[PDB]
């Protein structure tokens, strides 16, 4: 079959054997180099609109937990930036590490962060996530990274519900998250074309990756990685280091949102 995950014979290095699109011309992540990453005028200003947000659940999937939205209208949308029209919030997850020095998909100038938080959402132009996800204009991912400090009091409501969903297929009732509390100060960013970074590893997204980390306590990402890979009852496999690494940029260029 195709089962995939992040170990030694099932992890990113071995995924082309049953996603050959691991291997295509637009995978994410990336290195950002500052130096080459040039300012473009045109991005229009970036505009989130979460005050209607409606949070649903959240779930350990085996590779990570989301915590999922009602995506049947406008009620929590990206716009501007990039994108052209209105990306509807579906699901975010994060990416963390063992180690503090590791944990972050995307790396700038080669600099690792601690993890990395995707809030995913889909293009309404094409009516449904299944639909958007087959189309290279189809998702926006807003990628904030976490580097470890004072903790951050609108990750706490998370943190506090994942021994309820330790191990790969549980879930539980998540209501009234408010994802503007995990948004940094400056939402400066840099934009490019790219993938989906698990299988099916589409390339679909484009790439809003935040400058300005979030600071999290070392006490709110030791839960992250209490959590587990296998299910209840199965060996314990922590779920640590589940991020892909820097792929090839190819053709790409990286744009900045700032001067
Ligand atoms: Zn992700």
């Amino acid at each position: 079959s195709h089962h995939w995950g992040y170990g030694k014979h099932n992890g990113p290095e071995h995924w082309h054997k049953d996603f050959p699109i691991a291997k295509g011309e637009r995978q994410s992540p990336v290195d950002i180099d500052t130096h080459t990453a040039k300012y473009d005028p045109s991005l229009k200003p970036l505009s989130v609109s979460y005050d209607q947000a409606t949070s649903l659940r959240i779930l350990n999937n085996g590779h990570a937990f989301n915590v999922e939205f009602d995506d049947s209208q406008d009620k929590a949308v990206l716009k501007g930036g990039p994108l052209d029209g209105t990306y509807r919030l579906i699901q975010f997850h994060f990416h963390w590490g063992s180690l503090d020095g590791q944990g972050s998909e995307h790396t700038v100038d080669k600099k690792k962060y601690a993890a990395e938080l995707h809030l995913v959402h889909w293009n309404t132009k094409y009516g449904d996530f299944g639909k958007a996800v087959q189309q290279p204009d189809g998702l926006a991912v807003l990628g904030i990274f976490l580097k470890v400090g004072s903790a951050k009091p609108g990750l706490q409501k998370v943190v506090d519900v994942l021994d309820s969903i330790k191990t790969k297929g549980k879930s539980a009732d998540f209501t009234n998250f408010d994802p503007r509390g995990l948004l940094p100060e400056s939402l400066d960013y840099w934009t490019y074309p790219g993938s989906l970074t698990t299988p099916p590893l589409l390339e679909c997204v484009t790439w809003i990756v935040l400058k300005e980390p979030i600071s999290v306590s070392s006490e709110q990402v030791l839960k992250f990685r209490k959590l587990n890979f296998n299910g209840e009852g199965e060996p314990e496999e922590l779920m640590v280091d589940n991020w892909r690494p820097a792929q090839p940029l190819k053709n790409r260029q990286i744009k900045a949102s700032f001067k």
